[PDB]
């Protein structure tokens, strides 16, 4: 029951709801002053530019960004890079922070209790298909090929599923499907992740990407908001409820994935822990990145900040600066040091005689003279002092900064401010 | 201690901070779903477009909007009509809602406790002169003539004062000055407002417009934030502390007021109660408004929403529609009815045989056939039913809707929904 | 060749080219200082906002505006209302005026000689389907349903045809089709318009809307640009050449027309003479307009100018102002006069005791006291003096102003400045 | 007449007119497809971003850009980087190309015959002080210190003069002043530039920056447009006319220059010939640039294009890429080559084994494998083939490309297309 012009009308009758929401507690000290969607990525992006540029390029120009925890950077970023819309053309990016009225009320008890507080505003949009996007994730998806796959099957809810290794399948929503892609068994974040049939080493996992018949969502949240034992969550409460009525279908992600190399596998990185954040950025620095960002058929929109060109200058001794598989964004000033496998964001000043290897330097970092950096993540505005050594003595990096179990170091201003180093340059 | 070009450099060394903040509890039900700065005004404005367009036309392009209570409409309005800035030219409108973490903290204890939570962000602006604007007020001021008076007097704090009648001086900050415009005695919201010398019928009142030496403000809040018995307010705690050191000067508003008729008195309306809101809008509908809005030397910037022309059509009987001293904004459709002394905002539909007199019809109102309206304020999206009569029986309007002591009626959806009228259009 | 998602990919592979181009000599004095696409219409629109908002809502966000004659107002209008695009998202409105060098060259010899001068720029867009839009016309078309019909018939060129009366078929490119919508006989602006089969009173006319295979267009212009006897026009030279090879199909306009009343006929006004301009605007003033402009599923984008509400005030004698089936846009100030069947654009000042009937008052017009206006078009910024009478003596309106054969008067500043009246208010 | 607030009101009463105008014939082939104001500079700027960002930061937000020769790139640049204005706040960038009506009229005969053709539009702005800016020049000037010095002296015209070497003074307007900065003798482009008193090696030259009383300008052009012996130029016709009446004063540029190092001399480069274009860009690459572009108190606004970070990758052999005193803007991809004293603009692709020394690589250049480049300017989109050698054999670089007398090479697509190299990558 699909018309030949159906692929262009369904995005125009649809509304996306990005659950920027809370944080990732697994990113110890990267998030303490920001939400996980506002974590920097890619030299110039934040994570929420991925869950927003896929709505645009999918025709969905009606988004709803639900923000609760440390949203000042997020909201300022939406204001400055996602406020080119005109509300007359049926397009907007509405911010829906919890409405504060009394002393301390209305704080969004859950993921599914944030779309129910704002259920008097979303009704006004008059949307038939509600995409429910987790916007703390990194991907390149076309939701006008998932909306169709939702409309062909005659479904009421449509969960985007993609297989992942059973080792990491205890952190996502594992399901089980049939020949018609109907969800039979759904369980959220199990302790013993069930495997797929014919693939014992992999589990069919939910990505946090639900498409909903709007008439069904509203009747499902109002029918769940009165539940006293509910935890108010899509995975932990609702999707089991839809599944047990047999109204929940599964949409494979490889179908609706935008990738420039069809021979490759789909790219999904959720930046769960610190190690996967670091590994995810340097993938862009390699020679053949898994994530294409020089792609013009699916571009990513962000805050086009005005920065001068990246300047490389001679050190105090007149010598050269060497580079190898690195990204140097605008504003940077690298005074003749060695930079390898690194990602430097905007306005990173790197003075002389430094050595930087497999590092990620978030913006406005100042590296002092004669510093050695190996396998680290330097947070925003960190003023590294002269002669600092990082990533060569694991026993001396665990008791100064934070050091993951896999060997990744994280540097913040508070970590440096606690050792006496002044961070007011 | 002045200079030739000083009048142009100080707005650029300056930063404004709009305390959009809380509400006006004296605006009974007009605010229950919005902040007082987001109350509509003038057919197309909100109140915070006055405290923001005086920063632009005074050269202050660095503003800081502090929003706590019901800011969804406010933040959406700033997003859509005040997001044309480019952060590279040293200009921005930063939104500073209270940072929420752990799900119940940081709720801004006071007016002066909202500039102390955000005192790590405002330092980054590197501003010498901090203008502190109450943005729930209506005026036309030039803060590049108040900054000079502050920079021409050697002041540390400079309170904009204007005289008001002693009857209404119990709701503002009454002060007392000397021959050099030095504040001698300041008391906040007295029960017996002291009169001026030589003018027993009027009191010298603070408008809520403080200009501050930045070096003094940061040292004054951090010296006040540690106080456990303080109420955390500019008027109630800080301005007496500055006054008692003799570092607080007074800047008369008639000097820095922008008015097209120099023979007139300065215009200040803080839309305190309901009655002054109604009286303030209809002042624009009279023949000679006290507030000039057809002024091109000091224009007011707002959300230029795309609306069709105001349409006047014949009623069901083919008859004419009469108008008398009224404002009809864009989108409106008036089907042959009588409109007098009224202000119709955007998208107001007025069906046949209506009679509307001294009314204010906030946006998206639908008036049904054969309605009579007198001395009323119809709130957003109210769907008035057919044959409703308002403003002719005071005993029958007080038990349906809200009716002030002076005779002004207010109509909301909740008031109409409670009488059985369906508000689903 | 009709794939599930073909309806959404073809607009992105497409590029529109608006031939704003020359003028309408049949608009005697309305155009003398502007291009016909920049003629005002609708109270707030210009004609080129129709050929541009149909590209946006059809997904075609890459437009090319070819401007030659008096484009100052046009270019300024595109600059201020059509410059919200970001070139990184594959979207833009490129202005392509003739490139002037040596002070006397490159002046666009024809309609199809304007897309050949800019053919070193349009190749860079890398477009497969080139829509060729005449943008001096008024309609509501969906070019993502003409593009489908173009890709599902296997066509190389596809001319949008609609039947019109044989009495107005001498100014269009009349064709003749077959059962498969293949153009058999095309002749451009005949003296005896051939009729349709079974409809002797109507002719199947070209609207000026060609969709082209881009690989065919470039090879057709370069194969025509070398022709010495060609007139360099799409109708007079190219479309006959395509037709005579049998590669030209016809797309009926009723299929790809957006109208809110399916029972109605498609709306197409070329605003040819003066009489159809006047008649076209007042259709919006009637009770049931043929053109829906309160439509939210196909809105029209324009210069959203910041204007105050429409003010109606009492005249010198304290009397009422009456209105009947009229449009009053923003900025207007009507001092107690009678306005009937009229359309007032922005900033129209109408002083006391006026009588205005079936008029169109283009922007910034000042009507003086005691003026009577009937069946007229008042041009931009015309300062009508006190006691002027228009539309009651045809013999006295033909020797002052311009008066069409049908009774429509046109008033310009030059017509009024020639009678001695000062036009410098 | 030095009023307290005069420094802030005069920019708002003022209007700037950038004579983007014609070309520099002295830039042999750099300009053949663009105007000299649209020549690229600085890695991301064009020259007219200098004559435009000084109006913004000087408070002048009403600009008028007069464009005649090859303005497609210029106009597109203003459209995309200088169209953030709102005409309601009294601010705009009006483009004023010559009006074409019949078939080859209205071709700006001179510099001063372009402000006379557009004299019906500039009267509408209602400006008292008309700044006349040559926008083919590079500087950092504050015109709110030049407008004041014009108003203190009680002048009618105020020519910004700065001393330059007598060797290059035959290309500017040499004048002679008195103790009160009154112009005594003005002569335009002499063959023997007269020297200054006490500085025989230097001449007091006009920069092309005239401030005018508007009531005098309109009366001077209309009194000059009717002259049959006039050449219609500010220098060659008008400024002698003002000087011979004694109404022309001189404003030294060092007063109103914005420079971060007060010990330095003012920076003025007219980018005359090819050699001063190359030398002007590489000045930004040195360690201490003469032009500060990391200045936040006087930033330069431009088309903030969305480009990915600058990527450095390993060559085919796995080796390092070295850099020394170079600028690499965004989009670039340098595959392990040596870059010295260079300036790479956006989207410059540099394949392996290249050697680049004192080069300027304008955008979208592709350098092939094993290329050596020395003292060259590679124009837009040049696709350099594999193994090309430039700047090592002057006799072999003069008969291929263009080579100045000083040794600077210029490479264009037409120069490469004529040697057989395909330039369609
Ligand atoms: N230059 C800076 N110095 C110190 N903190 C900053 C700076 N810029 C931003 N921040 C803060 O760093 C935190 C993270 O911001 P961001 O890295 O932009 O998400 C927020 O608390 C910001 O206010
Ligand atoms: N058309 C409408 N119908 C019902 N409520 C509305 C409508 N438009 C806005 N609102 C709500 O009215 C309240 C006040 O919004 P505002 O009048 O824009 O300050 C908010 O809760 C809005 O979400
Ligand atoms: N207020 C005005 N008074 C006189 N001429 C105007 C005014 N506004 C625009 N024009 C001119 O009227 C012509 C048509 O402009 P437009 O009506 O905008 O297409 C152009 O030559 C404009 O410069
Ligand atoms: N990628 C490209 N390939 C060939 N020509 C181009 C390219 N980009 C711009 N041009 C042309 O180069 C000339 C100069 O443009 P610009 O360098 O932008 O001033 C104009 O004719 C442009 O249309």
């Amino acid at each position: 029951n699909d018309h030949l012009m159906l692929a262009r009308q369904l995005p125009l009758k649809s509304v996306a709801l990005i659950l920027a929401g809370g944080r990732g507690t697994r990113l110890k000290d990267l998030t303490n002053k920001r939400a996980k969607p506002a974590v920097h990525f890619g030299g110039k992006f934040r994570i929420i530019d991925f869950a927003l540029s896929n709505c645009i390029n999918s025709g969905i120009r009606r988004m709803g960004v639900i923000t609760q925890y440390q949203s000042h950077t997020l909201v300022q970023h939406i204001q400055r890079g996602w406020s080119f819309f005109n509300e007359e053309m049926n397009e907007f990016v509405d911010l829906l922070p919890a409405q504060q009225r009394m002393k301390g009320e209305n704080w969004y008890r859950g993921t599914a209790d944030a779309v129910t507080q704002n259920l008097d505003i979303i009704r006004r949009y008059k949307a038939e298909y509600v995409v429910i996007l987790a916007g703390d994730h990194i991907y390149k998806q076309d939701y006008s090929r998932m909306l169709i796959d939702h409309v062909e099957k005659g479904a009421r809810c449509t969960v985007a599923c993609m297989p992942v290794p059973i080792e990491e399948a205890s952190a996502f929503g594992v399901m089980a499907v049939d020949e018609n892609d109907k969800i039979i068994e759904f369980v959220e974040k199990p302790a013993n992740p069930p495997s797929m049939p014919n693939d014992p080493s992999k589990s069919l996992a939910s990505m946090g990407i639900y498409v909903f018949d709007a008439d069904y969502l509203y009747e499902l949240l109002e029918e769940d908001d009165r539940d006293e034992n509910s935890s108010h969550d899509f995975g932990k409460d609702l999707i089991p409820k839809i599944t047990e009525a047999g109204l929940a279908y599964a949409h494979p992600f490889p179908l609706s994935c935008v990738q420039s190399d069809p021979d490759a596998e789909p790219y999904w990185r959720d930046v769960g822990t610190l190690e996967a954040y670091w590994k995810a950025n340097l993938d862009l620095a390699s020679v053949v990145p898994e994530l294409d960002m020089y792609d013009r058929n699916w571009p990513i929109r962000t805050y086009n900040e005005s920065l001068p060109p990246a300047k490389f200058v001679q050190d105090r001794s007149g010598s050269h600066g060497m580079t190898l598989n690195s990204l140097v964004s605008g504003g940077c000033v690298i005074s003749g040091s060695v930079v390898v496998q690194s990602v430097l964001f905007s306005r990173v000043r790197v003075n002389s005689f430094c050595n930087i290897d497999s590092a990620v330097l978030l913006p406005e970092v100042w590296v002092g003279r004669s510093c050695r950096l190996r396998r680290c993540v330097i947070d925003r505005a960190c003023v590294i002092p002269e002669g600092m050594v990082i990533g060569e003595n694991a026993e001396e990096d665990a008791r100064r900064f934070y050091r993951s179990e896999e060997g990744i170091v994280l540097v913040t201003r508070e970590m440096l401010r606690k050792l006496g180093h002044k961070q007011e340059r």
